[PDB]
C-alpha cells in the first residue's frame, strides 16, 4: 500500500548521448503526447496511497510515466533511442495489466498509444 521511490532520473556513471534520434523523441513524440486532453493521468508516477490502489506495486514491478520520460530526455539520460521507445511502451502496458478493457483509463491509453505509433513511424534514420 506504500509507495516506492520513482524511477531513476540521474546517474552520472551511466554514458550518455543527444542523438537526432534522441531529438525527435523529445520535441515531436514527447510533446505531442505531453499536450493531450488526455494525458494527464501519465504526467507523473502512480500515487498509490492517494489513488487508493494499495495492490498497484505488488503488480507491476517496472512502472514508468511520462513526467520521468520528460525529465531523462531533458536531462540527457539515454544513450539510444531504443531506451526510450521501451519506456513508453512500458508505460502502456503497465496500464493494460492493471486495468480492464474498455475502462476509461484504458482509452485514454489506447489514443495516447496511436498517436506514438504514428510518429515513431517517421522516426528519422540516425546521422
Ligand atoms: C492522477 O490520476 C490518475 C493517475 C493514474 C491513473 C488514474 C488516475 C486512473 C484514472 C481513472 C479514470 C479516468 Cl477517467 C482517468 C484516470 N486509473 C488508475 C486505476 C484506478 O484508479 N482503478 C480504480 C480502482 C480499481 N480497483 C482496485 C479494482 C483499479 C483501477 C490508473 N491505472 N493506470 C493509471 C496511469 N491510472
Amino acid at each position: 500500500s506504500m509507495n516506492p521511490p520513482p524511477p531513476e532520473t540521474s546517474n552520472p556513471n551511466k554514458p550518455k548521448r543527444q542523438t537526432n534520434q534522441l531529438q525527435y523523441l523529445l520535441r515531436v513524440v514527447l510533446k505531442t503526447l505531453w499536450k493531450h486532453q488526455f494525458a494527464w493521468p501519465f504526467q507523473q508516477p502512480v500515487d498509490a496511497v492517494k489513488l487508493n490502489l494499495p495492490d498497484y506495486y505488488k503488480i507491476i514491478k517496472t512502472p514508468m510515466d511520462m513526467g520521468t520520460i520528460k525529465k531523462r530526455l531533458e536531462n540527457n539520460y539515454y544513450w539510444n533511442a531504443q531506451e526510450c521507445i521501451q519506456d513508453f511502451n512500458t508505460m502502456f502496458t503497465n496500464c493494460y495489466i492493471y486495468n480492464k478493457p474498455g475502462d476509461d483509463i484504458v482509452l485514454m491509453a489506447e489514443a495516447l498509444e496511436k498517436l506514438f505509433l504514428q510518429k515513431i513511424n517517421e522516426l528519422p534514420t540516425e546521422e
